[PDB]
C-alpha cells in the first residue's frame, strides 16, 4: 500500500550509503592524486554508481507519487525518480563520463610557460600574479596566457558535453539542463526573484565601479582606462574579476588612516593552514555548532602536499556514514584563505547537522543556503574587533568603518554581478539559444553588461573564456553563489539581532552567541526536508530572499561613494 513506499525508500537508503561511501572515497583518492590507476577505478565506481541509480530510479518511477499519502516519503520517491545522468544509454553515459573527467583534468593540470622560463600554475602562481602585480603587461601576460591553455583547452569537449548533459536532463523529463538546474530551488518564479535581487544592487556596485575606474585610472594612465567606460578585466587583483579586494590598496579611501595588512600579520605570527581550521571551528563551536570529529584532522588535506602529485580547488567532502567529514584545499597563509576556510567549514557544518536525514533528503534547504552557512560566520571574523584579538591587526573611527566598508564591499558587492551572469550564460546554451558560434562573443556581452568589464586583448574565434572558469569545466552550478551572498546579508541580519546587537549592522561580532547557533542549527536540521522558505523563516522571521540587508549593511559605503563620485563628476555606468 503505503507500506510498499516504506520498504522501499528504507532500502535505499542503506544500499545508498554503501555505494556512495565507496565512490566518494575513489573520487577523494583522485582529487588527491592524479593518476591513470586513481582515474580507473573511479571511473570503475561511478558504474557502481551509475547502476544503483538505475534500479532504484527505476523501482521509484513505477510508484504513483500521486497516490502517496506520507509526505516525506511522496518527496524522497519523487527526486529518487531523477536518475540524472544514469538515465543515458550505457555508451553516451561512458562517453559522458569520459568528458566530465577529461574537462576537469584539463582545467586542473593547464600551466602558463614563459619562453626558455619556467611555467606556472593556477594556485598558487598565477592567482599570486593576480593579486599582486601591478604591471599592466605582467597583468596582461597571466590573464591572456591562462585563457589561451585552460580555455581554449576545453573548447573541444564543451558542445559534446552540453548535449549530454541535455539528454540525460530530457530523459529525466526537464526541457533541458539549466531547466533541471534552475528546478533544485522549486521556485517558478525563480528568474524574476533574482533579476528583482539584482536590479536592488545596481545602485552600490555601479557606485563602486565608478570609484574603483576612477582609482585605475591613477595608477594605470588615463590612455588606460577610459573614465566613462568599462575596466579592464585583468585589472583587478583576481583571475576573473569577481573579487576585488586584492587591489584593496590602490583605492584606500583613507589612507592617512594606521592599517595591517592581515596576510602580512598572520605570516609574521607563524600561522598555518592548520590554525585557519583550528580558528574556524573554534568559531563554531562559540555558537554551540558541532566541532569536526578527530578523523577530519587526521584525513583532510589542508595543504597542496610536496611529494610531486592534485586538484588544488577547494572543497569540502562528505563521505556519507555520518563520521567521516574532510576538507581537501592547497591553503595559502592569508584573508583570502582565510575566508575559503570559512566557507569551506559551513559545508562541513552542514553534513553534520543533517547527516541522519535519509539521503535523498542531505542537502541544502536549497544550494544557496549550503553556499552560505560559512560565510556568514566569516562576516564576524573579518570585522576589525575581531581580526583584533586574533592579534592581526592593531585597532574606532567614521574613516576606519569607510575603509573596512570598502574591503568589505570589494569582495560582496563586486561578486554581486559576476555571481549573476555565469547560469545566465550556461542557462541560455543549455537552452539552444547561445551555440558554439556564439559562446564566447555572448560571455563577453554578459560581462560587459553585468560587470562593466572589457577583455583587455581582443577576442578571437577559438577563445573559449568560459572553460577558463573551473565551474565551468567541473559543471557546478553558480546562481547557488549568487543567492547566498544576498542570503548570507539576511542571515547575518537575523543572528545579530538574536545575539542582542545594537547600532549598525556592519559592527556585528556574533562571535560566542548561543542563541546565534541555535538559529542555524534548527535550519540546517531541516535539510533539503521542507521547502526553502520554512529554513529561511526559521532563521529570519520571514520567508523571503531579500536585498535590504546587505544594503543596510554597506549603507555608509553607499553614502559615502555618491558624495565622493559626484565630486569627482563620474559618469556612472559604461556605453
Ligand atoms: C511520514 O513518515 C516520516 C518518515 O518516516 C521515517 O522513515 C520511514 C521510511 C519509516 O521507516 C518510518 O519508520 C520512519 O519513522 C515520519 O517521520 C519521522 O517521524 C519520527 C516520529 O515518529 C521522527 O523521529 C524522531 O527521531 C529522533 C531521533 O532520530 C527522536 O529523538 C524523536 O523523539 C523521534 O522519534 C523522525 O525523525 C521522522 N523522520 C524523518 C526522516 O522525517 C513522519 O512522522 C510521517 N508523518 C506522519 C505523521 O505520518
Ligand atoms: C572555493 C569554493 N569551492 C567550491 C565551494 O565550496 O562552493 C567547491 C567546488 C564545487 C563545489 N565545492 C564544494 O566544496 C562543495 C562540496 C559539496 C557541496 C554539497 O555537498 O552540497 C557544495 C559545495 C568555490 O568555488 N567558491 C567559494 C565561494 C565563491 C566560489 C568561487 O571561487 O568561484
Ligand atoms: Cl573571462
Ligand atoms: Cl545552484
Ligand atoms: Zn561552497
Amino acid at each position: 500500500d503505503e507500506a510498499e513506499a516504506s520498504k522501499f525508500v528504507e532500502e535505499y537508503d542503506r544500499t545508498s550509503q554503501v555505494v556512495w561511501n565507496e565512490y566518494a572515497g575513489a573520487n577523494w583518492n583522485y582529487n588527491t592524486n592524479i593518476t591513470t590507476e586513481t582515474s580507473k577505478i573511479l571511473l570503475q565506481k561511478n558504474m557502481q554508481i551509475a547502476q544503483h541509480t538505475l534500479k532504484y530510479g527505476t523501482q521509484a518511477r513505477k510508484f504513483d507519487v500521486n497516490q502517496l499519502q506520507n509526505t516525506t516519503i511522496k518527496r524522497i520517491i519523487k527526486k529518487v525518480q531523477d536518475l540524472e545522468r544514469a538515465a543515458l544509454p550505457a555508451q553516451e553515459l561512458e562517453e559522458y563520463n569520459k568528458i566530465l573527467l577529461d574537462m576537469e583534468t584539463t582545467y586542473s593540470v593547464a600551466t602558463v610557460c614563459h619562453p626558455q622560463g619556467s611555467c606556472l600554475q593556477l594556485e598558487p602562481d598565477l592567482t599570486n600574479v593576480m593579486a599582486t602585480s601591478r604591471k599592466y603587461e605582467d597583468l596582461l601576460w597571466a590573464w591572456e596566457g591562462w585563457r589561451d591553455k585552460a580555455g581554449r583547452a576545453i573548447l573541444q569537449f564543451y558542445p559534446k558535453y552540453v548535449e549530454l548533459i541535455n539528454q540525460a536532463a530530457r530523459l529525466n523529463g526537464y526541457v533541458d539542463a539549466g531547466d533541471s538546474w534552475r528546478s533544485m530551488y522549486e521556485t517558478p518564479s525563480l528568474e524574476q526573484d533574482l533579476e528583482r535581487l539584482f536590479q536592488e544592487l545596481q545602485p552600490l556596485y555601479l557606485n563602486l565601479h565608478a570609484y574603483v575606474r576612477r582609482a585605475l585610472h591613477r595608477h594605470y594612465g588615463a590612455q588606460h582606462i577610459n573614465l566613462e567606460g568599462p575596466i579592464p578585466a585583468h585589472l583587478l587583483g583576481n583571475m576573473w574579476a569577481q573579487t576585488w579586494s586584492n587591489i584593496y590598496d590602490l583605492v584606500v579611501p583613507f589612507p592617512s588612516a594606521p592599517s595591517m595588512d592581515t596576510t602580512e600579520a598572520m605570516l609574521k605570527q607563524g600561522w598555518t593552514p592548520r590554525r585557519m581550521f583550528k580558528e574556524a571551528d573554534d568559531f563554531f563551536t562559540s555558537l554551540g555548532l558541532l566541532p569536526v570529529p578527530p578523523e577530519f584532522w587526521q584525513k583532510s588535506m589542508l595543504e597542496k602536499p610536496t611529494d610531486g602529485r592534485v586538484v588544488c580547488h577547494a572543497s569540502a567532502w562528505d563521505f556519507y556514514n555520518g563520521k567521516d567529514f574532510r576538507i581537501k584545499q592547497c591553503t595559502t597563509v592569508n584573508l583570502e584563505d582565510l575566508v575559503v576556510a570559512h566557507h569551506e567549514m559551513g559545508h562541513i557544518q552542514y553534513f553534520m547537522q543533517y547527516k541522519d536525514l535519509p539521503v535523498a533528503l542531505r542537502e541544502g534547504a536549497n544550494p544557496g543556503f549550503h553556499e552560505a552557512i560559512g560565510d556568514v560566520l566569516a562576516l564576524s571574523v573579518s570585522t576589525p574587533k575581531h581580526l583584533h584579538s586574533l592579534n592581526l591587526l592593531s585597532s574606532g573611527s567614521d574613516e576606519h568603518d569607510i575603509n573596512f566598508l570598502m574591503k568589505m564591499a570589494l569582495d560582496k558587492i563586486a561578486f554581486i554581478p559576476f555571481s549573476y551572469l555565469v547560469d545566465q550564460w550556461r542557462w541560455r546554451v543549455f537552452d539552444g539559444s547561445i551555440t558554439k558560434e556564439n559562446y564566447n562573443q555572448e560571455w563577453w556581452s554578459l560581462r560587459l553588461k553585468y560587470q562593466g568589464l572589457c577583455p583587455p586583448v581582443p577576442r578571437t574565434q577559438g577563445d573559449f573564456d568560459p572553460g577558463a572558469k573551473f565551474h565551468i569545466p567541473s559543471s557546478v552550478p553558480y546562481i547557488r553563489y549568487f543567492v547566498s551572498f544576498i542570503i548570507q546579508f539576511q542571515f547575518h541580519e537575523a543572528l545579530c539581532q538574536a545575539a542582542g546587537h545594537t547600532g549598525p549592522l556592519h559592527k556585528c561580532d556574533i562571535y560566542q552567541s548561543k542563541e546565534a547557533g541555535q538559529r542555524l542549527a534548527t535550519a540546517m536540521k531541516l535539510g533539503f526536508s521542507r521547502p526553502w522558505p520554512e529554513a529561511m523563516q526559521l532563521i529570519t522571521g520571514q520567508p523571503q530572499m531579500s536585498a535590504s540587508a546587505m544594503l543596510s549593511y554597506f549603507k555608509p559605503l553607499l553614502d559615502w561613494l555618491r558624495t565622493e563620485n559626484e565630486l569627482h563628476g563620474e559618469k556612472l555606468g559604461w556605453p
